């Protein structure tokens, strides 16, 4: 009948296994924030994650800890608002770059504090040079890391844990290339692994970004969710206005409650149903004088009281 | 989309809870021998199954508990191999009966030492007459029960847990209604609620000869076996060449259980059971023109030669 | 403050860890019918155990199993009410025998039906001999199984989770010096361990078999259990009678409940607490015609209606 | 007989419960942080806690969330450095004030963004006068919420959970008595739930110095660490060499919790701990007579050269 949503249930006591073992190590969600990627990175390095600092070792040292995805990118990121109060944070303790590929650890690097400092130095003598202004997230090249860091390699200082990960990876694996299947890049970012579920019981196709996705017929969706654990509003538009309201009024939207990283619920409304909000929407950029709103948001309530419930009990 | 499969997904929490509930009563699998059915019956009455007397109450008196499906018949079955011995145990204890309609219970009664008299007796004089033969399941109708029973009903007697059943009855009665639609009579006999999830994930649907057939109209055998009991899959209690050659047209799905979840689905296509086939139908004509009492298919003959559907 | 308690709490989460695997196995109970044993013999051996025969290999064949604890007999239990229709049945398949030391698997023999036929042979012989009689469990002596047996080690055979209870093993080594510290002789045997946890709990000392069990300041009491999910009512002897009786009158009683391996409730009883069943028992001897009472049962209702809860929630 | 140790091994299972309960609800933490206390509140109002606003109900409205122990203090604690660039914030929402007694939440009010504006407009004027300056936690009274709140009640706006909570209400003041007489203030607070096991394991009771006693009259120190987020046990804020005077004279107890279980317990003599009094009490000398803001002592440390007494 339906392959793709067989291979996910085949597979799915082992994700299950991963996030349990994420959980385990203080990551609480594998499919979202790099969870299944940072859970590979601690295992291999011996680190306890921090909810200050990033991670600390078991002889008290404390880390930054840094990552960026190879097929995207090549500077780690830093600080939004970079000050020298941000800066004397960072010459205090060594830094671990993680560079993934995909959903793979790649390679770690480590560096101290005088490997970073060529940075900590054109960092805030040009916060100076244009005086007390704090600096949009300056980047440190990979390359720049890869030649003054020391490679990390599993080792004797690895988790034992580690082996258990080796043993669920190649399930991982798979459930990535089903991800990818369906249009979804990395399962461990943006609620890939939870999206996944949505579409193999939805049907829905994603549309590369336009509308979120299409069924078989040719009908498009606005697709939302929320992880009901964490909040109870649906986000919409962080530049919110009467075009992207008449964008939104021509398509039903499809609203997906994940609990944890299982899918709780599916519902759906028509646009008829939605016309209380982007009536309440276009009053407020009006009253506002024409201006746009930041991510105005749907309740699940209302979403649940006014939607046909696809799946669900 | 599959609507169906997607059924099974949102009800299974639920399933799995009413048989975490089944076996801390003593019920191992809610999907075989009426265990989703009994589990109504020591919740409504307060009673505990025991590991010859059936069940006990917090009291101490000790009870037989027997039952039956009144939409397939109105006898209430007894015993093969019963004895003017047996009829002394029969005698000290209180019966139990359970009347379901489907997977759901219709009527319980409890008659007494007292009011079974009329039948241990008349099967006593069975034995004599006859000549000194074993009576092979004789029957109490149902109507002699409602007659001379004392009918149970829900009450303070009734354990706690019955609270948590009524709140998972909504999602086994639609899971019920799903096995109907799919051809599946009873979700509570038989693995009816394991042979559904088999069903769902293949495409196929039971049929009223062959057992299953795909959207395409073709059939297939369908054998499955639960792992912890069985390592070899059945076949025909009474197989004969003209089954054989049934057999021979079909290809096979094989379903291994593992608790109340489905572990493996395989295939196989007529050619790899062709081993098979062929020494069951020789060894018919060699044995002297007899059929055979069911030869199984073992399971790793399956997982070698099979192709693995689902795992 | 209590070593020996603290110890248990500090052992208890590898027991449990080993009653998971036995029950993945088949096993419903640790702590009876040397189900703690019987797990190192199936994983030894690959077998899965039967609830007919004993057991069954991955192949379809099946077994019976029998075992003796070297430290106690030498000689293999058989089969109470031996008859024909029960040796035909012991001619068709082979015999693992298991000989355990304490708790220790210590040999696993296996014999094919040839090298039984000795016993069948003098059993169905001496049936006739002495005309219709079935036998009282007749005995295979250990010499015998070990010379005409092919011994059997652990092997490409047995099951993966051989290394897990491997791993479990020390802990329960432990555990079970800590029941014989305190009179238990075997934790896998008569609940031995629950029996442990009852008397870490109560300061209870077992008295070598008069009464049960005594306290610190020479009180002495009638120790009683059951497992709730499995009876709801606590034996009392096979032979009561006036004199049974005369001897628990004088004494409070103990009444262990355990829910699986746990011990749920611990009640105490007094002698007046326990003068209705006394006096029931001597009435129903006497009404009989003096004679002896099998196994009459105290009502767990009765005694958490009239006892005093030393233990439980 | 150990009666202390054996009233808490009949609680547990409903601790955990309660703590499975709290994490469910996104605390982590009964043991820490009022963990236990909030529970009471997010499943009496029907909140669900944010991951700067403190907390969202099902409707969409944001709030802020203070809350006090009426025992200890009558001031709603603020904040350490607000500005009044913070307070545009501050005003958007209602905030909701929790007033606990001990354990137990004694009463909820919801102010509205108007009923504030006494106060923010107070540090306003704070901030501006003094010369640019933070107002170190300034405190709103309990007369001012209560005066000026609207109280809330447990009703149907309430987590269907609370029912779960209250049948676990009397395990949990049971443990909080437990605790109680084991010199233990608050098992909600300061890892008390956790630092019970200790004592209890121990035979230690707290002392009103030094941390703790043994029926023998010797005391000890007593330091924890949560394993999770620390990997140092700490010591003093303000270190001199009269602290580590007492530090010399009494063996250490070393508690490594994980989650809400005591995971393992060491001691360590006063010669395992020389090599760091040592070093501190002769670094205070060297830096100039300055007091050591709080040195930590390893786990690894603690694991090498102490003897451990639970794990």
């Amino acid at each position: 009948s339906h392959p793709d949503l067989n291979k996910l249930l085949e597979l799915w006591p082992h994700i299950q296994e991963y996030q349990d073992l994420a959980l385990k190590h203080g990551i609480n969600d594998i499919f979202q924030d790099n969870g299944g990627k940072l859970l590979q990175v601690l295992l291999i390095t011996g680190l306890t994650v921090l909810p200050g600092n990033d991670a600390v070792d078991n002889a008290g040292q404390e880390y930054e800890l840094k990552s960026i995805n190879i097929d995207l990118t090549k500077g780690f990121s830093t600080h939004h608002h970079m000050n020298p109060v941000i800066i004397a944070k960072y010459r205090q303790v060594p830094w671990i770059f993680a560079i993934y590929r995909g959903i793979a650890i790649e390679a770690i690097y480590r560096l101290e504090p005088k490997d970073l400092e060529f940075y900590y130095d054109k960092w805030e003598r040009k916060w100076y040079s244009d005086g007390h202004k704090d600096i949009n997230n300056p980047k440190i090249p990979v390359k720049y890391v890869m030649e003054h860091g020391t490679k990390i390699y599993g080792s004797g200082g690895s988790h034992p844990d580690l082996n258990k990960l080796l043993e669920l990876w190649p399930h991982i694996q798979e459930y990535q290339d089903l991800a990818l299947k369906h249009g979804i890049n990395d399962i461990f970012q943006d609620n890939g692994g939870k999206l996944l579920q949505v579409l193999l019981i939805t049907g829905l196709t994603v549309l590369p970004g336009g509308n979120d996705a299409v069924d078989n017929a040719g009908q498009e969706y606005e697709l939302k969710s929320i992880n009901i654990d964490l909040t109870k509003g649906f986000s919409t538009h962080h530049h919110m206005n009467p075009v992207i309201i008449a964008k939104y009024r021509q398509v039903p939207w499809i609203f997906a409650i994940y609990r944890g990283i299982a899918i709780e619920a599916i519902y759906r409304l028509e646009p008829k149903d939605l016309e209380f909000y982007y009536d309440k929407w276009e009053r407020k950029w009006y009253s506002d004088g024409h201006k746009d709103i930041n991510n105005p948001k749907i309740p699940v309530k209302y979403v649940m009281e006014h939607g046909t419930k696809i799946y669900g009990s």
